[PDB]
């Protein structure tokens, strides 16, 4: 119980590659958030790693920019929003960095 102490719900993260081994954060703040936004922590490591790189984002920061990400390995981000009460819900995503191909270079 605790007189509530519930929490925000989960913010809406997207994530999108677009550079070799770097993959664009971009997410937004919560609607179920009871107060306002102060900030959120990020949390992203290897899907066999067991220690989350945790991170922490100005409500300010609504996006991240991750370069040198590991090509064909599968990588999980979390976040989470932080209102005047802490921290509450946290987002799942689930992404694969794209993988060498070393075609061929006919010409």
């Amino acid at each position: 119980g605790s007189s509530g102490s519930s929490g925000p719900g989960r913010p809406t993260m997207m994530i999108s590659t677009t550079a070799m081994n770097t993959a664009l954060l971009q997410w937004h703040p919560p609607k179920e958030l009871p107060g306002e936004l102060l900030g959120y922590r990020l949390q992203y490591c290897r899907a066999d790693e067991a220690r989350p790189n945790t991170i922490d984002f100005g409500k300010d920061d609504q996006h991240f920019t991750v370069t040198g990400l590991h090509k064909g390995t599968t990588y999980i981000f979390r976040l989470a929003a932080k209102n005047r009460a802490g921290l509450g819900e946290e987002f799942e995503k689930e992404i694969r960095t794209p993988e060498d191909l070393s075609g061929p270079s006919s010409g």
